[PDB]
């Protein structure tokens, strides 16, 4: 495990998962506030009302981040804090992020700032949300004030976090807010996310004339055929198209994959929501490429599935989410990206694991989480020996937090959080990560 | 309840028998499915189960002490034809003895021919997807009729073709675990046609008057809202669960709304031959219903069949199923209005809850309450003229609950699967007392 | 025929009027469709047509000499509202004069409001796909009612929504020529709802007793063989052509078998709002039927709607359509058994044949024979109590036959489109004599 | 117009379209005999009972071919003459083809022999025809006796003619025999045709140890988008997949195009009829590549079409089939094939046109057919100047003949045939073609 002196270590969070203060500072509800309150959607109707109370306790968390010695803190800006109503900027909301980023710079920590990490304002939802092509303009007005007020104190920008989740998981499979099950809505939502990404990049580099590094973050889950049958090859292909190529191709090639457009045409009977110039804008050149990586999926064919695939039995070790622990597949992915897609510097903007953490005598001996991270850092190092140019690794997450549809039932943090008292207790993985970074610095 | 109302309790062969490779028994599709990775909870299987093949006398005594009029069980096809065309007298002898012993104790044997244990040899030739499955079943039913018709009180041809057909060949959750809608409609068709042919054989060729019928699981479907989309959703859920089976049996046709919907996958219906539906709808003596719950549903634009489950605020069993006795009543009234005047047996009803053994007892007041509510509904329905002739409580014993393995307990008698000890739960004592109370109300 | 049976003849505005840019008229979807390459035979159009807007007096005299009780015509929406919200008195004056003149000659005006000439301004806002089309139509119907209700004998709201909806927005053969099943179901819905709302307006707001109804083209469907696949095929052809329209109008619902089939393309039905179907099914005074032929169909595994045309050995018209008077009778009997007791007008029936002008005459014995057979069928049906109150012969004049242009002649009067000369075909003389003969049978 | 001395000129026919003698010499009916007799399927129930009576008049036709001066005569062998019943070889049927090819060699004319040109025996149809994987073996037994008895006197072999027609037009669109409309049957039929091709090639080169040149003939119709909209791009893609790539990819890449497998999965819910090794065999190396080329298609998107496309309005000059005259598109095609698919030598195994031929004073002044051929020969010459290696051109057809579902209503011949009397009358295009070949020979 050897990293170039240039390599950045990071840790990451998002606004709705940690901030709390959900109705303070002028903040109006997001699609996730109301989704948490919809029956059946979130584990035990858990919500982000209080979360990690980070809005109030940000100073303490800055100290935790300082003590880790990470070069970089990745966080998101709450859209509903900045534009709590349409066209109505909220200076109090912007002040919190201005302070946050100023304070991080003062402590010598790079702010890596995600603009959209899933907390769409309810007023936007009420007009059709991401399905409405106007969402692109709503997003640009949000990005514009962010750039006006923060570009000078931010180290890098990430436009969108996981449009597969915000698009497909949210509007097709109905597991994430706003919980719809409509493939036409989903492809329109994704398209508008990606186009909003491209336009914000053009805005930053054109009219702001800024050289701040900017890119998108995609979650990528490499897909494997259970057998070598032709059916299972189709299945892998289609799982891969649905999770990965539907996003990679527009961003890097300026095209959607026609094989997936044909498969999606069981629901989507026109593609005229893709206007001339959209794909050129989606593929506007960026400074780096962000990857959230958690696992692979083994799949096989299903004659009864619209998209011709279903999950297959996996015999791998699994995290407490039930996801495969899959570092070799992480390496397959990165090689593929370099062979097929891009030469840009890569940041692993998220990697991490939930395990059934046990608090005993004020400690958390999360050897399982240590083993997970160690394997993936090892893989990064080895990939960097092949010239794969992974510029950095941000560990998800700084803190245990609101894990979406699972609520507080799933802990991804290297720092444990008692959600009653708000106490932070470093897990063994925090102590170990701090040390790994220090060893690299020598 | 009426003086001729029957109280019962129910099991099936693979879920209780064990002795999976004894007495000439060869593997069923469930034996191999249990061994297929990812299909059954912790790869649990029916190798031992409740070891009933060995302990049947003990279980008979349990049945006797319960005071039930009826014991419903199934015949393991792989015990009877362990290979194609090769009858196994030792397998039949177990069932002949079982039924004789029940009669000797004054208990009516209600016998299910097919409760899901298709022989592997049949599966290896295409299973229920193959139209020859009708003849394979017929040969099975024929020898059962030859050897047992004199000793059984009633016959049930098929148990839950929605499960054996759709859950098994379309949704892949039950053996053999396929996910192919064309296989699944062919499978269901052959099961229903096999039922029709078995009833014709019993009444024509055997000239027997033994009551015979089919058992369907029926799950009434409700719309979340009154929007037309949600009405379409309820229509299609109800077609998929219920009407696909009820229409052929009682009307001699398949519902064309569902044929059209299924034509996203099924591009020909020529597997339905001339005469098939006339045979499927051949007249029977009763209609068996397995009832557990309702489903509340709504529309989904991204679903092939236009529906998905909607959130339910009902009290639920340990399966997460709604406790839905009012909906049971809507179901029974609907059947009388739209489908049949035949006498109805509730061939299964019951519940799984998280049973705790404490100081040798099982305080399953939740199961008691579940059953009480449905018995009350039966009684009420019978006051309306709805002619429910009996109720069989699923199940006598905790047993192998399919893809959930031994993790879900439906028994009124607890079974410790390490020791095979039977321990009566509170629900067993209570059920025995409910039957006594009903008998004490009748004039002797 | 009965003493109050009416004989008629029929046209529509765009097919005969001409003067396409005069009198304030702005273009319809057909004007622009005729100019779109590949859509209409030799890019023929309705610029001149039969020049009836100018020659109406001559045509009235022709109608008078025929002796018909009724003349059915349509009102050009682009003459009345040439722009959204801008009423055009000069356009209305033509129709006021026309109807007044018909009355003065003792001829009943049967008036079609929508016969396919949607204004381009409406099309540019989404046409019939837009729910606002209901209000646009309503404003059109309102002024027609205001200005003409006193002078018209009956109203027909819509002519052939299967054509205006499916043939136009799904199969792309008629204006505006789209091929989108979601547009097509929305279009049909808005046409039917517009009908319902217009009838409510006439009877509620205008408090008028003028008879009003809708006109559907209906094409009875037959299976090539008795296989279930061919039965499914006939079911789906009949749903697509007929039941999609009959069920909402007479039953207040859309057929769910067809909703399911159409869900290969249509993934939500929330364009049907609360109240829509109650309004669509509002009671009317008669039911209009345009009848031309049957279709024999069979199954096709490769067709979305599971059917295709089957070979027909029937005698055929110059359109290649079956000559099918027996099937006309099955249709009318079926309507009385399953849908309605309302009086029926045959608002169109007729045929195209390859007419030859020779020495100033047209010997169309083929058209005579076609019409004779259907008139005989009407008479026979009326002896059975089937209550067909009238028959309107399509058409008075050879005219613009849509995507076929002037290449197909349905008139009983021949029109030389170079000179505008009208020449009575043998069928016109014969029809006049048939009406005389019927009048001479009645006691004066 | 200059052709290498090596360039071969040809003319072409097929057995059922010219032979007649339908019930003589032991010949049993083909799927086309019975299709012609099925109501509604063929123009005026025309059939090949007599056709051009070539079975009897072959000597005269050899003389016509001689007089043309063509290097090559392309013809087909009637399967129902060779195996009129399953497993029952018919020496009388083989003798006619042995004589035919011996006589052509004696006159110094290369026989180019098509094995399957659409006349499947009714006994094969009765067992499921090309849908049945056993069709591969039935075909091999036919090919085997052909090779045994004819390889020594044949100049080249063509395994199959237009599997798009024999597969898709015949089993999906129902326009050709046996007239089915079933997409599952169609893809199975095609697959078995292609696999039978590959196996026959392996047989010829392995167990026969023969070096006779062998290849497949595909009809290829290049596809063009009406506009530059994304929808119309999808439409072009799918028209191209359906007509061309579904055949080109297996043959040259050993794969089916997954975009078309996904689109076809509206009807075809499993692809396990493609067994391991099938695609390797389908793509077995061949000596040349045969192209039947007639036209292009301009297409546009349709939301109501399963395969997302429909024909668009064409303003090009058209033949009497209504097909575009499209030589520039012919050149697009050949360039593409060299850029994307193959370097093998190409034979244009069919090119020609039907026009409303007028017989006046014993002549046929078919200037329209001359102009058509001239443009395409010109295009071949120009392509050969770019190094596109078109080794030869066979003009369809030697004779007016039975044009399938159009019967005798469509005349593709350079030699007119009175079908009452059987008289052959050279059209002006015959005289012109003869002369073009002679000019090349100088």
């Amino acid at each position: 495990m050897k990293f170039a002196p240039n390599f950045v270590f990071g840790t990451a969070t998002s606004s709705y998962q940690i901030e709390g203060a959900h109705d303070e500072g002028g903040r109006t509800p997001s699609i996730w506030d109301t989704f948490c309150d919809t029956d059946g959607k979130v584990f035990e109707k858990h919500n982000g009302d209080v979360a990690c109370d980070h809005y109030h306790r940000f100073e303490e968390d800055i100290q935790h981040i300082k003590q880790l010695g990470v070069d970089t803190y990745r966080f998101s800006i709450a859209w509903p804090r900045i534009f709590p109503s349409k066209g109505q900027f909220n200076p109090e909301g912007m002040a919190f992020y201005k302070t946050l980023a100023t304070r991080l710079q003062e402590e010598g920590i790079k702010p890596a700032v995600t603009l959209y990490h899933w907390d769409l304002p309810m007023w936007a939802h009420e007009e059709g949300g991401w399905v409405n092509r106007d969402s692109v303009d709503w997003f640009l007005d949000f990005a514009r004030v962010c750039f006006e007020e923060l570009d000078g104190i931010v180290d890098s920008w990430i436009t969108h976090n996981e449009p597969w989740c915000a698009g497909f998981l949210s509007y097709h499979l109905g597991q994430h807010a706003p919980g719809h099950t409509d493939m036409n809505e989903a492809v329109r939502a994704v398209h508008h996310m990606l186009l909003s990404h491209g336009k914000a990049v053009e805005m930053l580099k054109g009219e702001f004339n800024s050289a701040t590094p900017i890119g998108i973050t995609l979650n990528l889950a490499p897909k494997y055929a259970k057998t070598d049958s032709i059916n299972d090859q189709i299945a892998m292909n289609n799982a891969d198209g649905y999770a990965n190529r539907w996003f990679l191709d527009p961003i890097f090639k300026g095209q959607y994959p026609v094989d997936m457009m044909n498969l999606f045409s069981k629901y989507v009977h026109t593609y005229d929501f893709i206007h001339a110039g959209d794909l050129a804008t989606i593929s506007t050149p960026c400074d780096f490429f962000g990857i959230n990586f958690y696992s692979r999926n083994l799949v096989e064919f299903s004659a009864a599935s619209d998209f011709l695939h279903k999950d297959a039995y996996s015999d791998y070790d699994k995290t407490g989410m039930g996801w495969d622990i899959a570092p070799s597949e992480f390496k397959d992915l990165i090689r593929r990206l370099r062979a097929e897609y891009t030469d840009l510097p890569i940041y692993i903007t998220e990697n991490g694991a939930a395990f059934d953490d046990q608090l005993v005598d004020g400690k958390i001996h999360d050897q399982n989480r240590i083993d997970y991270v160690a394997q993936h850092l090892q893989a990064v190092s080895d990939l960097n020996d092949e010239g794969m140019n992974i510029a950095g690794y941000y560990l998800w997450s700084l803190l245990d937090n609101f894990e979406w549809s699972f609520g507080y039932d799933k802990r991804f943090g290297i720092i444990y959080v008692d959600f009653d008292t708000q106490e932070r207790i470093w897990k063994d993985s925090a102590h170990w990560y701090a040390n790994v970074i220090q060893t690299h610095k020598a």
